[PDB]
C-alpha cells in the first residue's frame, strides 16, 4: 500500500487566499484532508484545506 | 490547436516565509505556466519561489 | 467552469491490461469515468477504466 | 533523503497502434521514471513511445 507525499495549503476564516502550511504523507487525498484538518487546524469553524500531490507540483529554478 | 489548461499559482517573495496562492492562469504546459507567472504575478522580481499545479491535481475540502 | 482533458485507459473483462483508447474532455475525474464508460464500452460486465489529467502524463521525447 | 513515489508506465511498440500499461516503478521524477522504464521495461528500443504517471493521478473505476 503506497504513502505519497502531499502539500497542504490552508486558508483560513480569516484569510483571504491558502498559505503553504506543510507536507505529510497518506494513501489518498481524502485521508490527507483529515490529516490537515486534524493536524494543521484545531478543527475550526469555516476553514478551506487544499491537498496536492507533490509531483503534481511544478518549481521555479533557483 | 493547443489545449491551455487551468493552473494555480503560488508564490513565496524574497523575505517570504510561505507559498501563498496569488492567482490562476491557462498555459499549454508547466514551463509556460511557470514563465506566464513569472511575468504576470511576480514581474521577474529576484528572490521569489513560483510554484504551479493544474487544478485537477487540488483536491479541496467540502464546504 | 473548467473543461479539462483527460486520458482514458480500458481493461476489458477479457483483456490482461490497461489500454489507451482516447481522450475527453470533462469538469472532473468521475465525470471522465461515466462519459468513457458510455462511450467506449457497451455498457459491459467487468470491465476498468482509468481516467488521468493529460497534465499529469510526461512523455518520451522524439 | 527524496521521495519516491509510484509511477505507472505506458508503452506503446513500434509497430503498436496505443499504449498500454506494463507495470510501475518507483521514481524521484518524471523524468527519472522515464530514464528507468526505457531501461527496464522497452530496453531502449528505438521508435518506442513511453508514458509515464504517478499514481496519485489516476482514478479507477468501482468494482
Amino acid at each position: 500500500k503506497e504513502w505519497p507525499l502531499w502539500e497542504v495549503f490552508v486558508r483560513s476564516k480569516q484569510g483571504l487566499e491558502h498559505k503553504h502550511c506543510g507536507s505529510l504523507h497518506a494513501t489518498d487525498a481524502q485521508q490527507a484532508l483529515h490529516m490537515a484538518r486534524d493536524v494543521y487546524t484545531r478543527r475550526q469553524e469555516g476553514v478551506s484545506i487544499w491537498v496536492v500531490p507533490s509531483t503534481a507540483i511544478t518549481a521555479s529554478a533557483p
